[PDB]
């Protein structure tokens, strides 16, 4: 026999399907599991992460002994990680690495010093009041443009300085700068109290400036072509010349860049001339102390965690020394690594036809859409026909012969390691557009749509069970992988997305009236995720609610997602009826595969972290939310209007089903 694909050991036989189907498929698993101490978040996400996390280990290892010569990757690899095990010679080194980049912040003088201070940091790694990358020229997408985004905060998000919802957080906060501060300077965190309020002051003015996250994902909004001129005039007070020469580039890398909050970036340039020279002064040694924490003393690591693992995230215990030792390896040499891990370990072909499968269901569906003009079908149709699909892995693999690797220096490792892949950014500005280039490694497990090329991607390690078995019968497979590929295939068609034309430019390729109709829809599925809580969370204050407004292009991902998988699914039949398997409809058992994916429960504190700050829906949502607006579901399971999950057809949301 064929394996159905289904996990069947985990369901709740007392939980209806009709009245939640999440806690059907896996409410023995929610009410069981016991999360790690670890970690923060379990379920499918972290079950295949944690697999290929040792895969990647066993590669680094098994290229650390290889006695490789100095000056391959190999070598950089293998003794970058044992710049991060040797914890023994770390512990011995003490704060003095510290030192050096630290004595760069005391030494200045003034604030055009400062400025100067903050971009070398910044250049290997350290945050400061602006966040800087290079993206595609929305407008124009043959070429690239450096963008300007909010930072300079120490908090997930803006909105920690101000609601309620966080507040024990933030009376937290300043303890622990505080305590920061006596294990590098020694004294006691008292002595360190006047300096932690400041800093704390100073974050509050910043957020205050900041766009909150639902503003902040608006692409119109977002994109504000500036000259360099202009934004020395828009934002005199900051020393915009010495900061970008010490990024490592010129007011002439180049003259055009991309603002993403220009209010934002006019308060911080006024608050770096008006507020006191010493107190940015403590902002910075903040902002360092902070970005150099994991790769110091035991005791700087330890209460580095405490605040940015237990009490942000609710996470027990530090992860093992060999774990952290694997993310410093990805963070630096991703690409690297992603070779090997490809060769090592891995139906490339039999993804291609799945996504052939979903592109002709959504090209079906588009046709018939009733709600608009045939004009903007066609232009709709047009965007589709231009999609790109990247499987698998990369075409180019990263150069990494500017990098140097030292075994006994971690340190030096971790500056040198974000500098040259600093410095590879910056050069993206001298050519034209890289379009075999990639934003993951192979190794990872998730997937993205990219509007500036009209491209979606999948990882190789995404293509696994329970997203995609080639063992199993295909109910499955389009109830995961098939989803997942609707989901970023539907990206390119939210309510930002949709604002991208097929060659990746922002241009409006709709008329008023098709334009209004679909804005109604969005403010329909906004107002129902409004209203949910997650069930973990009901008798929090508040109650804390999903974010409708946030949550909507990642919403309309996963709705768009699943139906155009079912309308694929029975596409793919021919005609026949969909074979039963374990008591299960074809139908059935693509719902299903779409619940047993989304298997994943956190803590309270890391829930309410992404009720904040993660576009996307909590997983209990992302199941029975997407379901009660899809009426192949309540043709399924005889859902009526007794059941709880039950929306009346007029209140169902129909965008591009
Ligand atoms: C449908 C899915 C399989 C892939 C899908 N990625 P996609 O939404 O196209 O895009 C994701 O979020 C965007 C906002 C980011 O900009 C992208 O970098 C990417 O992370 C997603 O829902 N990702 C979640 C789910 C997830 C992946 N790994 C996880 C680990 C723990 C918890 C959840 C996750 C996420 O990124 O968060
Ligand atoms: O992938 C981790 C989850 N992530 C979602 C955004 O992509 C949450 C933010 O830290
Ligand atoms: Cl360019
Ligand atoms: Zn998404």
């Amino acid at each position: 026999a064929i394996p159905s694909g289904i996990d069947l050991s985990h369901i709740d036989a007392d939980a209806r399907p009709q009245d939640d189907l999440f806690g059907h498929v896996n409410g023995r698993w929610l009410a069981e599991h016991e999360i790690p101490a670890d970690r923060a978040t379990d379920g499918a996400f972290r079950s295949l992460f944690d697999r290929a996390e040792t895969q990647v280990r066993d590669l680094i290892i098994q290229a650390s002994q290889a006695g490789a010569a100095v000056g391959t990757d190999a070598q950089r690899i293998g003794d970058l990680y044992a710049s991060f095990l040797d914890e023994e010679a770390v512990e011995r080194a003490g704060v003095q690495p510290l030192h050096d980049e630290l004595a760069t912040i005391d030494s200045a003088a003034d604030a055009t010093e400062l400025a100067a201070a903050l971009g070398t940091l910044q250049r290997a790694g350290v945050g400061g009041g602006i966040g800087v990358y290079v993206d595609t020229d929305s407008k124009d997408s043959t070429r690239y443009l450096v963008h300007f985004t909010q930072s300079g905060i120490g908090l997930p998000d803006e909105s920690y300085y101000r609601d309620e919802q966080h507040a024990a957080v933030l009376a937290a906060y300043p303890g622990h700068i505080a305590r920061m501060f006596g294990l590098v300077y020694g004294g006691e965190s008292r002595d360190h109290a006047k300096t932690a309020d400041r800093i704390v002051a100073l974050e509050t003015k910043l957020a205050d400036a900041h766009w909150d996250v639902v503003k902040r994902r608006d692409a119109d909004l977002g994109y504000n072509l500036r000259t360099f001129a202009q934004l020395q005039t828009e934002g005199a007070g900051f020393d915009w010349v010495s900061w970008v020469t010490a990024l490592g580039s010129a007011p002439d890398a180049m003259t055009e860049l991309v603002v993403r909050q220009p209010d934002y970036l006019v308060t911080f340039a006024s608050l770096w001339a008006s507020v006191n020279v010493e107190d940015w002064k403590c902002w910075a040694r903040w902002r360092l102390i902070r970005a150099r924490a994991p790769w110091l003393t035991r005791a700087l690591v330890a209460e580095d965690f405490e605040f940015y693992g237990r009490t942000l995230t609710g996470a027990q215990q530090l992860r093992d020394r060999w774990k952290r030792g694997v993310s410093l390896v990805e963070n630096l040499m991703g690409d690297a690594v992603g070779k090997l891990y490809v060769q090592r370990h891995f139906a490339k072909s039999r993804i291609d036809t799945l996504v052939d499968n979903l592109q002709e269901a959504y090209r079906i569906s588009i046709s018939e859409l009733d709600w608009m003009t045939p004009q903007t079908r066609q232009r709709a149709l047009a965007k589709l026909n231009k999609f790109t699909a990247k499987v698998g892995y990369p075409i180019k693999w990263r150069d990494y012969s500017k990098l140097a690797i030292d075994r006994d220096d971690l340190y030096g490792n971790v500056q040198r390691g974000y500098a040259v892949n600093h410095d590879r950014e910056l050069a993206k500005l001298f050519g034209p557009v890289d379009r075999d280039e990639w934003f993951m490694t192979p190794q990872t497990v998730n997937a993205y749509y990219n509007p500036g090329m009209n491209e979606i991607v999948f990882p190789a390690a995404i293509l696994q069970p329970p997203f995609f078995d080639p063992q199993a019968d295909e109910a499955a497979n389009y109830g995961g992988i098939g989803a997942v590929i609707g989901h970023e295939i539907g990206h390119g068609f939210d309510d930002q997305g949709a604002k991208y034309d097929g060659d990746g430019n922002l241009v409006d390729w709709w008329t008023d009236d098709d334009r209004t109709e679909f804005a109604a829809r969005t403010k329909a599925l906004i107002e129902q995720y409004h209203a949910y809580t997650p069930r973990d969370l009901v008798d929090h204050p508040g109650p804390p609610h999903v974010q409708g407004a946030f949550t909507i292009g990642e919403n309309i991902g996963d709705l768009g997602g699943l139906s155009i998988a079912l309308l694929a699914y029975q596409l793919s039949l021919n005609g026949n009826p969909a074979p039963v398997i374990d008591g299960l409809t074809g139908m059935q058992r693509v719902f299903f595969g779409w619940a047993q994916i989304w298997r994943t429960k956190s803590r309270a504190a890391e829930a309410i972290r992404r009720l904040a700050v993660d576009p996307h829906s909590p997983p209990e949502f992302r199941c029975n939310g997407v379901v009660r607006n899809v009426d192949a579901f309540y043709q399924a399971f005889d859902v009526t209007e007794d059941d709880a999950l039950f929306l009346d057809p007029q209140r169902r949301v129909r965008i591009w089903n």
